[PDB]
């Protein structure tokens, strides 16, 4: 591995893509979800995670959803990230 895009942001997009979620994961739920692997860092991963979603929102990767389920909710687009 000598150019990753942060295995934490493929984690999410992965970690939305296992629940669904048409309506939008709590940054909560999508964090319990990625704290199930070994190699997750469990004390500052949940910044990682906060980090790695509003990259992905700024890439079109992600949509931001707030208000129906919690605060900061997020759920996948598209391919765009690259596209």
């Amino acid at each position: 591995s000598h150019m990753q895009p942060g295995k934490y942001s493929q984690l999410v997009v992965e970690t939305i893509r296992r629940l669904g979620e048409r309506n939008g994961s709590s940054l909560a739920k999508i964090y319990t979800e990625a704290k199930k692997v070994p190699w997750f860092d469990q004390q500052n991963g949940r910044t990682y995670l906060k980090y790695s979603i509003k990259a992905l929102v700024q890439n079109d990767t992600l949509l931001q959803v707030k208000g129906t389920g919690a605060n900061g909710s997020f759920k996948l687009n598209r391919k765009k990230l690259e596209g």
